[PDB]
């Protein structure tokens, strides 16, 4: 399992996401309880621009490990990429429950309100991002 | 940079142009090569009725990206707002080099001749606008 998984990671790192996906699937055939493999499978789809598939596999990682801030954040990002801004918000809010110091997460929460023409909410959250990291 | 810039855009969208300007300046402190930030800074001044300042920042955006039709057009508009009709013309002509299908640009070129009592030139260009968009 671990060996297929790391082959996957190595392809993922080369930017070969179809090949990463193949190998993560192998790994998960052998051990369907590794959160990290589902999560990485999700990211591989994300990097292919397959946001709906990415969302499906982030959900499985999160079912296995609900305290992953980054998984919730990346779930948000997938919904954001498909234009589902209200769902992006929900999942950014869950990332910020776990890590209220993610500037990324506040910033993207801001964006997700901006995209709906909610400027005051967007300002609030951009200001939180910038307080955390004023170099953006 | 991007984060200050988007805070700016969010205030700009609320109609808070002084606050937009403050934040675009921040953004530009950090990255003085973003055309879009100079251009937006220009628009923020424009919306305040600070046409000379708007012109200064449109020039900088255009120095960075000379193929922006909208920037040339908005440059025109700033000069037009201050009564400098001959300069408006020059910059409308540059917008129309890039996008000869801007009805807006032909129409305002027309206006800028009208304002100088050049009625035949104004007619020519109003007719071009109306051919492109006869709903005005
Ligand atoms: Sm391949
Ligand atoms: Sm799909
Ligand atoms: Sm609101
Ligand atoms: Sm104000
Ligand atoms: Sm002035
Ligand atoms: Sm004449």
């Amino acid at each position: 399992a671990e060996a297929w998984y790391n082959l996957g990671n190595a392809y993922y790192k080369q930017g070969d996401y179809d090949e990463a996906i193949e190998y993560y699937q192998k790994a998960l055939e052998l051990d369907p309880r590794s959160a990290e493999a589902w999560y990485n499978l999700g990211n591989a789809y994300y990097k292919q621009g397959d946001y709906d598939e990415a969302i499906e596999y982030y959900q499985k990682a999160l079912e296995l490990d609900p305290r992953s801030a980054e998984a919730w954040y990346n779930l948000g990002n997938a919904y954001y990429k498909q234009g589902d801004y209200d769902e992006a918000i929900e999942y950014y809010q869950k990332a910020l429950e776990l890590d209220p110091r993610s500037a990324e997460a506040w910033y993207n929460l801001g964006n997700a309100y901006y995209k709906q023409g909610d400027y005051d909410e967007a300002i609030e959250y951009y200001q939180k991002a910038l307080e955390l990291d004023p170099r953006s």
